[PDB]
C-alpha cells in the first residue's frame, strides 16, 4: 500500500471505503477500496474477477492481500449516477441519454451473466459515468465473494427470502433504476423491508399463485400480506413512451422466469433508435 497516495474519499460502499488515489511508479489515477473484514475462498473468487474485462464493466485493476487486510485496486471514473441524476434533476436527464445509459448497463449486465457472475446490489451510486457518454458497473460479482443499507434495488424474492436467486435479481434493480432515471424520483423508496415489499405489492399488485407460482410457499411469504390491486406504468412511470413502459413491465415481473434477461431486453423495440449521445458533465 506504500505504492498509493489517497487523494481522497469517494463513498463508503457494501463491502469497504472507497478512495481516490495515485500510483506512485506508474503515475495511474485508481479507485482504491479497502474491505472490511482474510478467507482463501474469497481470495480465489475475486482473481477470477480480475479476467472479467467489458466495456461496460469497472475494471478490476488488481487484489492487494497484505497485513490481513484485503485492497481492491479499479479504474477510476469522475462521477456515480445519483450525483449525475441529483445534478439534472431540474430538467430531467434527456431520453435519447437515458436509453443510452440502460442499453449500455444490459450489454454489461448480459455480459456477467453469461460468466455466470451476478452483481445482487446495483444502485445508482455503483454505476459509473465518464465524459464520452460511456456508463459502467461497478463491483459485480464483490457479494458473492465476500457473502454477508438501501433495500430500494431489492428484487421481491430476495425480499421473500429465496436464498438461491438468480441473474434476474440484477434486472430487477437495473429497471429499478430506469424508472428513477425517467420520472426523477426512487420507485420503490422502502425504508424496512416489509415497508419495501408493501411498496412494491402497491404499485405492482400482491402477487399471487397466478402471476408467481411457487410464491406462497416462499420462506418469507405470509398469507396475511394485505392485497392490493396492481397499477397502469402509465401512472407509474410517466411520460415514458409505450416501448419504455413494455420493457419496464418485463424488467419488473414478480417470477425470476418470466422477467427478461439482459440479452432479450437489448432486442426489445425501445433500443430500435439507440444512440451515444454525450452528456453535459460538470467535474
Ligand atoms: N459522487 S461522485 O460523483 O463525486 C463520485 C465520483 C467518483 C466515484 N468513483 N467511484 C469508483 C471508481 O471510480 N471506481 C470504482 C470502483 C468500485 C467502486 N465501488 N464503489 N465505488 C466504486 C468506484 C464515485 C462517485
Amino acid at each position: 500500500m506504500e505504492n498509493f497516495q489517497k487523494v481522497e474519499k469517494i463513498g463508503e460502499g457494501t463491502y469497504g471505503v472507497v478512495y481516490k488515489a495515485r500510483n506512485k511508479l506508474t503515475g495511474e489515477v485508481v479507485a482504491l477500496k479497502k474491505i472490511r473484514l482474510v478467507p482463501s475462498t474469497a481470495i480465489r473468487e475475486i482473481s477470477l474477477l480480475k479476467e472479467l474485462n467489458h466495456p461496460n464493466i469497472v475494471k478490476l485493476l488488481d487484489v492487494i492481500h497484505t497485513e490481513n487486510k484485503l485492497y481492491l485496486v479499479f479504474e477510476f471514473l469522475h462521477q456515480d449516477l445519483k450525483k449525475f441524476m441529483d445534478a439534472s434533476a431540474l430538467t430531467g436527464i434527456p431520453l435519447p441519454l437515458i436509453k443510452s445509459y440502460l442499453f449500455q448497463l444490459l450489454q454489461g449486465l448480459a455480459f456477467c451473466h453469461s460468466h455466470r457472475v451476478l452483481h445482487r446490489d446495483l444502485k445508482p451510486q455503483n454505476l459509473l459515468i465518464n465524459t464520452e457518454g460511456a456508463i459502467k458497473l461497478a463491483d459485480f460479482g464483490l457479494a458473492r465473494a465476500f457473502g454477508v443499507v438501501t433495500l430500494w434495488y431489492r428484487a421481491p424474492e430476495i425480499l421473500l427470502g429465496c436464498k438461491y436467486y438468480s441473474t434476474a435479481v440484477d434486472i430487477w434493480s437495473l429497471g429499478c433504476i430506469f424508472a428513477e432515471m425517467v420520472t426523477r424520483r426512487a420507485l420503490f423508496p422502502g425504508d424496512s423491508e416489509i415497508d419495501q415489499l408493501f411498496r412494491i405489492f402497491r404499485t405492482l399488485g400482491t402477487p399471487d399463485e397466478v402471476v408467481w407460482p411457487g410464491v406462497t410457499s416462499m420462506p418469507d411469504y405470509k398469507p396475511s400480506f394485505p392485497k392490493w390491486a396492481r397499477q397502469d406504468f402509465s401512472k407509474v412511470v410517466p411520460p415514458l413512451d409505450e416501448d419504455g413502459r413494455s420493457l419496464l413491465s418485463q424488467m419488473l415481473h414478480y417470477d425470476p422466469n418470466k422477467r427478461i434477461s439482459a440479452k432479450a431486453a437489448l432486442a426489445h423495440p425501445f433500443f430500435q433508435d439507440v444512440t451515444k449521445p454525450v452528456p453535459h458533465l460538470r467535474l
